[PDB]
């Protein structure tokens, strides 16, 4: 019936494309077997890049292996890397990664992932390597949802829900991609801005001196107060709440906000972060921004949250 133009915005790796995958699962026909098979190479690539990053970090962070034998494994894994066909995972490689993942040194390095760049799904894939390499492996929906591919251009997702015809557009979030955003700012019905809660102790890939959350805060400030959005519903998704729940117990929020006095807890820290974003809206007197703590990889959560977003879009049309 009514056409709704939705824009998914946010900094690099915040979770935009994952929400898009969820729309296909929830509001379209989901993934076909053939579509799933196409993700094997992507998954094998992600898994390889993750362990490679952790291995590299061993040297970078000067962390020794638990068992010296792992050092040999690490080196031969490195040679295999530039030798194997991309997207593949030979048994010789899997056996090595398997042994490395179990190493205490590797684990200690894994825990220090915020000090270097590591795929969000590194732990997910590596801890489940046996299943992934089992001959005949076919990706599950969660495997597909956890996959990583940096996108840059604009992607349109169209679906019907509650009699509304959605035209959802997502774009890359890196600094280099933002210049072109303005071309998509016309006649927008709703903007979903995605910010990763767990980014508070992370630095940008574009500038290792810039805190990821400070970057998203700056970007949100620009977005929520933009001229083109005065009459558009804005919703904030504070994504990666699952990663955040674990992180908050180890990393102090003060890393990001030196002024924070509250307890480093999920509820407190989460609410404080939420306030930091929402306080940037200088049009609050005329427009309220709704926010949701989300886990883009969780279908039921995304299903729930998107249902609530459509309700807001519908209400705003009253
Ligand atoms: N654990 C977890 N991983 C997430 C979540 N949202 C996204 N990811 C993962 O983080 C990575 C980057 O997400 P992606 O959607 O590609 O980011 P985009 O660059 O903003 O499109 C992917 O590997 C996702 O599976 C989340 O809520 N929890
Ligand atoms: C149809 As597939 C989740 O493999
Ligand atoms: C570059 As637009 C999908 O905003
Ligand atoms: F910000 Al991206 F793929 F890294 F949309
Ligand atoms: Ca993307």
């Amino acid at each position: 019936a009514r056409t709704v133009k939705l824009l998914l915005l946010g900094a690099g790796e915040s979770g935009k494309s994952t929400i898009v995958k969820q729309m296909k699962i929830i509001h379209q026909d989901g993934y076909s077997l053939e579509e799933c098979l196409e993700f094997i190479a992507i998954i094998y690539g992600n898994t390889l890049q993750s362990i490679l990053a952790i291995v590299r970090a061993m040297t970078t962070l000067n962390i020794q292996y638990g068992d010296s034998a792992r050092q040999d494994d690490a080196r031969k894994l490195m040679h295999m890397a530039d030798t194997i066909e991309e997207g593949t995972m030979p048994k010789e490689m899997s056996d090595i990664i398997q042994r490395l993942w179990k190493d205490s040194g590797i684990q200690a390095c894994f825990d220090r992932a915020s000090e270097y760049q590591l795929n969000d799904s590194a732990g997910y894939y590596l801890s489940d390597l046996e299943r992934l390499v089992t001959p005949g492996y076919v990706p599950t929906e969660q495997d597909v949802l956890r996959s990583r591919v940096k996108t840059t251009g604009i992607i349109e997702t169209q679906f019907s829900f509650k009699d509304l015809n959605f035209r959802m557009f997502d774009v890359g979030g890196q600094r280099s991609e933002r210049k072109k955003w303005i071309h998509c700012f016309e006649g927008v019905t709703c903007i979903i801005f995605i910010a990763a809660l767990s980014a508070y102790d992370m630095v940008l890939v574009e500038d290792d001196e810039v805190n990821r959350m400070h970057e998203s805060l700056h970007l949100f400030n620009s977005i929520c107060n933009h001229r083109y959005f005065a009459t558009t519903s804005i919703v904030l998704f504070l994504n990666k709440k699952d990663v955040f729940s674990e992180k908050i117990k180890k990393a102090h929020l003060s890393i990001c906000f030196p002024d924070y006095n509250g307890p480093n807890t999920y509820e407190d820290a989460g609410n404080y972060i939420k306030v930091q974003f929402l306080e940037l809206n200088m049009r609050r007197d005329v427009k309220e921004i709704y926010s949701h703590m989300t886990c883009a990889t969780d279908t039921q959560n995304v299903k729930f949250v998107f249902d609530a977003v459509t309700d807001i879009i519908i209400k705003e049309n009253l």
